[PDB]
């Protein structure tokens, strides 16, 4: 039964996201985006829409590209949720509240499946961006990018699978210690069912690394930093950049977050 239930939350990560690392690796075995050149190239022909005024700056462009990555992310984020036991029983509130608080720690997550060391796959595996272009962007859009790296090379150090990264998802919306939350106790209730799934999959599916499971409860942890920081950079941007300007779902969702 709960060998099941693992199976329930992969098949509904395979069926809501439009990227998972198998698709991901098959694709990074793209047009190439190392330069201003080819990213005003990629621009024209993945987001034509988007260069065709006559044009914000290219560092507040790829920000606003990010951002909307994320819009189109929150949306499958929300309707994998409902696979999860129990969270499609709670009361509205707390949905919109895990969501809320754990749709950037997913994101972070599941953005390490599309990161090697030098780039990552973007606009529905179409591109790849290289890590170094990233990185010449000018401050502070350039600090946005680079500690994604530096997580997402130490997470898929741990070689999971997409059968792991459900289940590690699925156990970071299912928080009990997030702020505002109604029925804590149910909440908690469906986190530690989730968290158990979750430990034994790691014992079947990796009976090699018997420090796993402790291995990605520190992650959940490191997450939680990492957008916390994420959040701040993003707030400076918004007041110090007159120029890019914050989609108002994200704003929503960044709203007394941190
Ligand atoms: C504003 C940051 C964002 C979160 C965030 C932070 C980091 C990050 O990759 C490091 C991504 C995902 N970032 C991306 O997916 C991404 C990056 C850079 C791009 C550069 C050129 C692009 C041209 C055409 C299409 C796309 C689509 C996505 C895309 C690009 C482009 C998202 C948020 O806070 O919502």
């Amino acid at each position: 039964d709960l060998k099941s239930l693992a199976k329930r939350i992969y098949e509904a990560y395979l069926k809501n996201f439009n990227m998972n690392k198998v698709k991901a690796r098959v694709i990074l075995s793209p047009f190439v985006i190392h330069d201003m050149e080819t990213l005003c190239m990629a621009e024209k022909t993945l987001v034509a829409k988007l260069v065709a005024n006559g044009n914000k700056e290219a560092e507040v462009r790829i920000f606003h590209c990010c951002q909307c990555t994320s819009v189109e992310t929150v949306t499958e984020l929300t309707e994998f949720a409902k696979a999860i036991p129990g969270f499609a029983n709670l009361d509205l509130n707390d949905q919109v509240t895990l969501l809320k608080y754990g749709v950037y720690e997913a994101i972070f997550a599941m953005l390490s499946s599309v990161m090697n060391k030098d780039g990552m796959l973007v606009a529905y595996g179409n591109g790849f961006i290289t890590r170094e272009f990233l990185k010449s962007l000018r401050k502070p859009f350039c600090d946005i990018m680079e500690p994604k790296f530096d997580f997402a090379m130490k997470f898929n150090a741990l070689e999971l699978d997409d059968s792991d990264i459900s289940l590690f998802v699925a156990a970071i919306i299912c928080c009990g210690d997030r702020p505002g939350l109604l029925n804590v106790g149910h909440i908690e209730k469906m986190q530690e069912g989730i968290v158990h799934v979750l430990r034994l999959h790691l014992q079947s599916n990796h009976p090699d690394d018997i420090f796993l499971f402790p291995k990605l409860l520190q992650k959940m942890a490191d997450l939680r930093q990492l957008v916390t920081e994420h959040a701040q950079l993003v707030q400076i941007i918004k007041k110090t950049e007159s120029d890019a300007a914050l989609h108002p779902l994200l704003q929503e969702i960044y709203r007394d977050m941190y």
